């Protein structure tokens, strides 16, 4: 049974790497890092409940809109972290590039991210990212509210 | 190899850690910092601002945990699983919070939201803890308006 986890943890680490790394026109292609039923997206937005993708097929559809609306996206100081779970991966990073966002002025996006991914069978089950929404925010113009500080410590 | 037993020991040692940490409540939270190297560092990683809020050194740990108890006075840390990594000294969590939250200037509410958590270990103890959590649900939490991105354009 260690065998059979140790060479999982392996080949999944080979493919978060592959994810991560995955840029440009390559990004069209990256749902095939998925499973048929395999789930990703952004699970910190503005209204508090995830934001899924939900199959490969859909997975590869939605590449076709990411790369119009963040057309040079980059995943930068990649640090994988292997778990008890062969299966389940933990990311920390940056990303940043250009954000188009339909309806809003051309920007540049920035964050901190943090990425899941667990695997079935050699291929990711379910990918799913947290960040900050307020960097979102700012990078599309919109306010970002402030908790007042005045009566904290520090 | 006696390299590879050291390893095992401090994860062994350094998940116990985590877990009082994340099991840690009521008035025992006056002293959490002593699971701090002396130059430990906690704090909050996702702010409105976008800097984070960081606590420097076990002193200022023990004595920010005063105004903790004051404006989070019953949280509790839910569904907490811990992941060991390859390095026996870098531990993250995945879990939710909860309580009620007493801001100053803000009415009295109460406060839900999925947390990440992490440890990172200096000879036993914890050296840097970073919380990250999306602040929206705690400016809802404190009757703060959040902006809503429009979606019309967006494929759905
Ligand atoms: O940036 C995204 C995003 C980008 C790629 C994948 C995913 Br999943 C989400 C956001 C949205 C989105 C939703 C549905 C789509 O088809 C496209 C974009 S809504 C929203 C609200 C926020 O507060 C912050 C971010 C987003
Ligand atoms: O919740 C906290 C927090 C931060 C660090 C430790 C602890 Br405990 C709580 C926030 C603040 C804070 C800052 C300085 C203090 O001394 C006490 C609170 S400001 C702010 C702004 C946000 O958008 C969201 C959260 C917070």
């Amino acid at each position: 049974e260690n065998r059979a986890q140790v060479a999982a943890r392996q080949h999944n680490r080979k493919i978060v790497e592959q994810y991560m790394h995955t840029r440009g026109e390559a990004r069209l292609k990256r749902h095939l890092l998925f499973t048929e039923d395999g789930v990703g997206g952004l699970w910190t937005t503005d209204s508090g409940q995830p934001i899924a993708i939900r199959g490969r097929e859909k997975l590869g559809e939605h590449a076709v809109w990411s790369l119009q609306c963040f057309p040079d996206w980059v995943w930068t100081d990649i640090q994988i972290f292997e778990t008890q779970d062969p299966n389940w991966f933990w990311v920390e990073c940056r990303g940043e590039g250009a954000i188009v966002f339909p309806g809003y002025p051309r920007g540049q996006y920035r964050n901190h991210f943090l990425h899941s991914f667990r695997f079935e069978n050699g291929l990711i089950k379910e990918q799913r990212e947290f960040m900050n929404p307020c960097e979102q925010f700012r990078s599309l113009g919109i306010e970002v509210p402030e908790v007042r500080r005045d009566g904290l410590p520090s």
